[PDB]
């Protein structure tokens, strides 16, 4: 807890310069286009424009806590509304052009955003979402469940069970839930394309799993601020706010940005919509 490694903090911001930056999007329209089976991974840095701190980033909670000073939050979990990001996620999966997404986050934005969470894997848990110890039945609440580290929230279970209800969060000692896990490793070596959006891409074996893509050929793109673990492994790396780059990225693949209508539970996907057709690429 007090030991535990938190990796690199507060490494500095790399910013594309606007016509390296419109030009390494159009890139990444066309192996959006290109790609058959897209996986998306994202980590805190996609919440930063709600006003949740990231972890590692300039006001980092982990980055101001080395130096002795606390995050600023500028909402509630709450009252936290999904990024242009989480929207344009939503779009890309209800088009087609998303397989699967993996997050890091706890957050809870992602199911808010009306997300469908059986093309989810909420690898570190979500703050809303409580589990039945006895028969492993969720519950998305509309306030974060008051506990962290897998503990009894004082809920009970209400399947036709009085089972033990505890949040989802992993304590630092706790494993990955492996059906999350199981699938977010399926698709990432399934993937031909895996894009991270946000995250940091420090924690095993979240981190690592845009590099089961690379294996087989698949493409890696990174989207961060700054330096990441696997940066080297990338084929292409946008070093930019990502609500530019996704609204952007949107922009090139027809794609409107849908409105948040508030908080929405999606459980299962539906068939894609129709979308825009495919440019000439070669
Ligand atoms: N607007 C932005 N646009 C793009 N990137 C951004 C933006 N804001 C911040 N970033 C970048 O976003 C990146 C986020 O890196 P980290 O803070 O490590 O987030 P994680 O999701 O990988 O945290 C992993 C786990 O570690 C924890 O213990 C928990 O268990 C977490 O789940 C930084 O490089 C920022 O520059
Ligand atoms: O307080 N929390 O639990 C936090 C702090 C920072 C985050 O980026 C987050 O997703 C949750
Ligand atoms: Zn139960």
């Amino acid at each position: 807890p007090f030991t535990a490694d938190k990796g690199k903090c507060g490494l500095p911001e790399i910013f594309d310069p606007p016509e390296e930056l419109e030009r390494k999007v159009w890139e990444l329209a066309r192996l959006v286009w290109q790609s058959s089976s897209v996986v998306f991974h994202t980590g805190a840095g996609i919440s930063t424009a709600s006003g949740i701190p990231d972890f590692r980033g300039p006001h980092g909670v982990w980055t101001m806590e080395e130096r002795g000073l606390a995050p600023k939050f500028d909402t509630t979990f709450e009252s936290a509304r999904p990024t242009q990001t989480h929207m344009a996620l939503v779009q890309l999966e209800r088009v087609g052009l998303l397989r699967f997404l993996v997050s890091q986050n706890v957050d809870g934005l992602h199911v808010r955003s009306g997300f469908p969470r059986d093309k989810l894997a909420e690898l570190h848990g979500n703050m809303f979402v409580e589990e039945c110890a006895k028969c492993k039945t969720q519950y998305v609440r509309d306030t974060v469940v008051g506990t962290m580290g897998l503990k009894a929230t004082g809920r009970l279970c209400t399947v036709a069970c009085r089972g033990e209800l505890r949040d989802t969060i992993l304590d630092w000692e706790d494993s990955l839930p492996d059906r999350d896990l199981a699938l977010a490793d399926e698709a990432s070596r399934n993937a031909d394309l895996s894009i991270t959006l946000g995250t940091s891409l420090q924690i095993r074996p979240s981190g690592n799993l845009p590099l089961a893509t690379k294996r087989r050929g698949g493409r890696l793109v990174i989207v961060n601020l700054q330096p990441t673990k696997h940066d080297r492994h990338a084929d292409l790396r946008i070093h930019g706010y990502v609500d530019e780059v996704m609204t952007r990225l949107m922009k090139h693949l027809g794609l409107e940005i849908p409105a948040w209508d508030g908080p929405r539970v999606l459980e299962r996907a539906l068939p894609p919509l129709p979308r825009p057709p495919t440019p000439k690429l070669e």
